[PDB]
């Protein structure tokens, strides 16, 4: 159930997205004249990416909620397929790092609304596999959503765990790494990775070439938040990088951890980070 002819729908404006998956244009509902985020694949061309590029499509068709990216439609144009989404002018998490630090309201805030999106994913049985800051997208207005699902996987009744190795190595669970059966809990992990990247600017082993990470993950301890943190930040780091992903907690759980629960605040507040971010970004050389 594709679709076809875009433009009688759609105006495709300028380039603001990148990936080697394709690339993203802003664009405009005709209908309605909201502003639309249109990620442009030549199929004739990206040959073999093509079952994961089915794959996003799937997962996103089948979600619905304010967490997650919107999805319009996908539409075949000739040689290209059209993926239309929602369109989020807030930048990324990772953006919002770049002009410097967070605090920990900040951090809270962001990370409940990624616990939001998670619950609801692993609620309908899905896993994103990629969560990361770069992966977490905001509203001008600090509303936050989650978005790129290219990789994410899908449980059954006949496939209740996933195997696949994907993901981005500074922040893949050591289960996904080994390519054990693994769940959910993959995405715990990599929260608990991405609230160091909240609270540090960076992942641990950053600097790293990533084909060492890939060792050095199963192996090693998991990290912990070093530095001058509040006990309930670390300790919800702590709580979600377990090397045994049973002993995680549920995205659920982790909603009512005394870190968020004492921290977080309104959505709206984020505008201030958003304009911190504009203004760093107007001025960059
Ligand atoms: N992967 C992705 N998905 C959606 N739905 N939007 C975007 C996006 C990318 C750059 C700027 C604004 C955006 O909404 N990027």
């Amino acid at each position: 159930n594709l679709k076809a002819d875009p433009e009688e729908l759609f105006t495709k404006l300028e380039k603001i997205g990148k990936g080697s998956f394709g690339e993203v244009f802003k664009g405009i509902d005709n209908r309605t004249q909201k502003v639309v985020a249109i990620k442009i694949i030549d199929l004739e061309e990206a040959e073999d990416e093509i079952e994961d590029i089915q794959q996003e499509i799937t997962v996103l068709s089948q979600c619905d909620s304010p967490y997650v990216t919107k999805y319009y439609g996908s539409y075949l144009k000739d040689t290209k397929l059209w993926i239309i989404m929602e369109y989020l002018g807030g930048g990324s998490a990772l953006d919002l790092l770049e002009p410097g630090p967070l605090d920990e309201t900040q951090i809270a805030t962001i990370l409940r609304e990624i616990l939001k999106g998670l619950d609801y994913l692993h609620s309908e049985k899905k896993i994103h596999r990629d969560i990361k800051a770069a992966n977490v997208l905001l509203s001008e207005h600090g509303e936050v959503k989650l978005a790129d699902f290219g990789v994410a996987g899908q449980l059954t009744d006949t496939q209740i765990k996933r195997n696949t190795f994907v993901g981005t190595p500074f922040w893949m669970a050591p289960e996904v790494i080994k390519q054990s059966a693994y769940d959910s809990k993959a995405d715990i992990w990599s929260l608990g990775i991405t609230a160091i990247e909240l609270a540090r600017g960076e992942p641990p082993h950053s600097e790293l070439h990533p084909m060492k990470v890939l060792f050095l993950i199963p192996k090693n301890n998991p990290p912990t938040l070093e530095g001058n943190y509040s006990k309930p930040l670390k300790e919800f780091v702590e709580a979600c990088l377990n090397k045994e992903p049973s002993f995680r907690p549920t995205a659920k759980e982790l909603l009512k951890h005394k870190f968020i629960l004492r921290n977080a605040k309104k959505t709206s507040y984020l505008t201030e980070l958003i304009d911190r971010y504009k203004r760093w970004k107007a001025e960059q050389s």
